[PDB]
């Protein structure tokens, strides 16, 4: 079987073959049912306009029946079910989004701007020139995970624990990478235990920004307790680390493919902010999110039935030629670059978007300060998944 339009296949992303099928799907079937399968049947929502209309309709297309193409996958007593306010609806969703959003008030960005800058500086000065190395590990991960260590508190030493994402379950819960039942789950419990210790370490003092803090001593009018954790902090971890990483990893890789557009940026640091957006578009650190139809419905032609599983391929959206012409080129001056769907749309749009915008900016700032230019050597070891989207290894050196 090569459904071709079964764009679930982790092959396409690892090997970088997703461009053509999603080029056709847009031009002849932007809403298309993949009957079978790999994950079970889905609806490939593959274009810009249609996505928006799904995400602006939280009743017709729920977030509280799973949010990636993976499912609950079990009957009755094997418990599981890890809550997450990204996987919520109705009012409760707005309840809990309230209780983390103040971490990303632009004044908090200004407060954290100065620390972020020291660590971005400090990292880039450890780097040596023309000697090869791994952009992913030495920069994109190393920074990124620092940031998540400050958003919780670890503190510092052994913060590499936060690199237990292993949540590429867009391709891990599908006949088991690890048998699973006491593996990704046990990896997740050993996390939760550790964070429970951190929750009990903070039941004195005021709000110490986010780091549990914000879930309690900073009011938290609801957001009680009761293993929301494996869930909410699963969410927070992945959001606050992996997404940014693959972007930093993409600034090195991406720009280098389009070295003229890089040189213009190199010349003009006022381009930076639009550069950040343009890059976040390009990459789409999460290629897709899924909704689930609660009642029967019409959508761009197609006939969605209560039960059906939707699948919003931002990855293809951000290359919709209706909106961004020559989308498969990085163009750092591209005006509308800010209108990408990588952070998403509607009431779920990434609450951390301003922080990721900062982390990247400062990288490209601290880089300009230094006259860097990252030169990619081999091709990168990509991730194999429909959900996460970037790089496990990037081989580079730096010049001037
Ligand atoms: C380049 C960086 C990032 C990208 C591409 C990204 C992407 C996304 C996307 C696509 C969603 C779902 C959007 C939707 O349904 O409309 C989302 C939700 C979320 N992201 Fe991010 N994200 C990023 C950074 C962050 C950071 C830094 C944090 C936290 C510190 C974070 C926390 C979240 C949270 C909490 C949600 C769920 C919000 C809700 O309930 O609607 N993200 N993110
Ligand atoms: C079981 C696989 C789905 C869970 C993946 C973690 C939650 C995704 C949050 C996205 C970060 C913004």
């Amino acid at each position: 079987v090569i459904d071709r339009f079964d764009v679930s296949r982790p092959e396409l992303y690892r090997d970088d073959l997703w461009q053509a099928p999603f080029r056709e799907l847009r031009a002849t079937a932007p809403v298309h049912r993949v009957e079978h399968s790999d994950f079970g049947p889905y609806w490939s929502v593959s274009s810009y306009k249609p996505i928006i209309t799904v995400e602006s309709l939280p009743d017709l297309y729920s977030s509280a029946g799973g949010i990636t193409l993976a499912d609950f996958i079990e009957n009755n007593p094997t418990d599981v079910r890890m809550p997450m306010f990204i996987a919520m609806d109705r009012p409760k969703h707005t309840g809990q989004r309230r209780t983390v959003a103040p971490a990303f008030t632009p004044s908090e960005m200004v407060r954290m701007s100065d620390n972020i800058r020291m660590r971005t500086a400090e990292v880039l000065d450890s780097l040596e020139w023309n000697t090869p190395f791994d952009w992913v590990d030495t920069v994109s991960v190393e920074l990124t995970t620092q940031m998540l260590a400050i958003l919780f508190d670890f503190p510092w030493e052994e913060r590499r624990k936060l690199t237990f994402w292993s949540d590429w379950a867009g391709d891990i819960e599908l006949v088991k990478n690890e048998e699973l039942r006491l593996e990704r789950l046990r990896h997740m419990y050993e996390c939760g235990g550790y964070f429970q210790n951190l929750w009990n370490a903070k039941i004195g003092k005021p709000p110490t920004p986010d780091l549990i803090s914000m879930m309690i001593h900073s009011d938290a009018m609801a957001e009680m307790d009761q293993m929301e954790f494996l869930g909410n902090l699963i969410l927070l971890i992945v959001g606050g680390n992996d997404t940014t990483r693959n972007t930093m990893s993409a600034v090195a890789y991406g720009l280098d493919l389009f070295p003229d557009q890089r040189a213009k940026l190199e010349a003009d640091p006022s381009m930076i902010p639009n550069t950040v957006q343009e890059i976040i578009r390009w990459q789409t650190p999460l290629a897709h999110m899924r909704r689930t139809a609660t009642v029967d419905s019409e959508l761009e032609g197609q006939q969605i039935k209560a039960g059906d599983k939707l699948a919003l391929w931002y990855i293809s959206a951000n290359r919709d030629e209706s909106v961004f012409e020559n989308a498969d080129r990085i163009i750092v001056d591209r005006p509308n670059a800010r209108r990408h769907l990588a952070f998403g749309h509607g009431i779920h749009r990434c609450v951390g978007a301003r922080l990721a915008e900062l982390q990247i900016a400062v990288l490209l700032e601290e880089m300009a300060k230094r006259r860097m230019r990252v030169n990619v050597l081999g091709e990168p070891e990509r991730v194999a998944a429909c959900f996460v989207h970037g790089y496990r290894k990037l081989p580079v050196e730096i010049s001037r």
